[PDB]
């Protein structure tokens, strides 16, 4: 269809192209319809575009796995009233044993296989989420931002926003880290990063007067989540620069979602979130790996009841636009 794009702030989540994936600490993550994610994640990511078979060959694709007992019409038709309501829905290309390793001239086919899903499921952009392996593998660094190129230019000609997003892990945002060239090459064509703040247990900053700031330490979480965008958005302490405008916050839904970076106090992040909009550099919006995840159960099966989109919802929605 048409690309629906995001002018304001956004909620970001992931969706899970399987069902009843495992938690880390012994849930479960259901597969769900399109239909049935809360309407308040205005940004929902298909995941994941990949390689299915290498008998099909180095470029990846999207198949939606029948398991979740959608028609591919049905699919589409529920993209378009996501659509309709003003959300959007990106494809999420990479993820764990993604199989992506391209060579320098894949960038026309990847452009076009990117293209062709778009034109075909009604897409309105792509999520850079390449597994640790995927991020200097071949020529992966070259490639993916010459495609995207591409793409984004195919769109410009009928005044349409194909969205660019990324989601780094954390460590990797240093100056002169790994995915470095992504945002280099990119300036200019992203709507926003959303690293990951999630899985990187002890890594972190030092801050003068506080100390040794972990990702995965409770009691300093408010500081933690403050002092790292802080970092990020003014290009300080050593961290490559993300305006602020077009930072979101990464995070799991809960404790079975991701090993380590889950806020026990949603307090930490509206603290956070409130000292950065009052110097003048608000953040866009924060991200959940994942909807699922969300929706789905403990150990004992209890429900997780969407507490995530509860506690963070309408503090982002509620914020004023940005610039
Ligand atoms: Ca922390
Ligand atoms: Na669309």
């Amino acid at each position: 269809g048409t690309i629906t794009s995001q002018d304001d702030n956004v909620v970001v989540g992931y969706w899970h192209n399987w069902c009843d994936g495992r938690g880390y600490q012994g849930g479960n993550a259901p597969c769900v319809e399109l239909k049935t994610v809360n309407p308040q994640y205005n940004v929902v990511n298909i995941s994941f575009m990949k390689v299915y078979d290498i008998a099909e060959g180095r470029i990846p694709t999207f198949k939606l796995d029948p398991t979740i007992a959608l028609s591919e019409a049905e699919f589409i038709a529920q993209i378009d009233t996501l659509n309709s309501q003003g959300r959007s829905v990106l494809i999420a290309l990479g993820g764990a044993d993604a199989h992506i390793e391209l060579t320098r001239g894949d960038e026309d086919a990847l452009a076009a296989e990117i293209i062709r899903l778009t034109d075909l499921y009604g897409f309105d952009g792509l999520d850079i989420d390449l597994e640790q392996a995927a991020i200097t593998a071949k020529d992966n660094q070259f490639v993916i931002p010459a495609a995207l190129k591409m793409v984004k230019e195919h769109y410009r000609k009928t005044g349409d926003n194909f969205m660019i997003t990324m989601a780094p892990e954390f460590p990797y945002l240093t100056a002169n880290g790994a995915y470095t060239p992504y945002l280099t090459e990119l300036d200019g064509y992203y709507d926003f990063i959303n690293p990951q703040f999630y899985n990187q247990g002890g890594d972190g900053l030092w801050i003068e007067g506080v100390g040794w700031i972990a990702q995965n330490n409770d009691a300093l979480k408010e500081e933690f989540i403050y002092y790292i965008a802080d970092s990020l958005i003014n290009g300080t302490r050593n961290y490559h620069k993300i305006p602020h405008d077009k930072l979101v916050f990464g995070l799991p839904s809960n404790i079975d979602a991701a090993a380590t970076g889950y806020i026990q106090d949603p307090q930490d992040l509206y603290k956070a979130f409130d000292r950065l909009k009052a110097q003048g550099q608000p953040l866009r919006g924060v991200m959940t790996w994942s909807v699922n995840w969300d929706m789905g159960t403990d150990a004992a099966n209890n429900s997780y009841n969407q507490q995530f989109i509860k506690d963070y919802g309408n503090f982002i929605h509620n914020q004023l636009p940005p610039v």
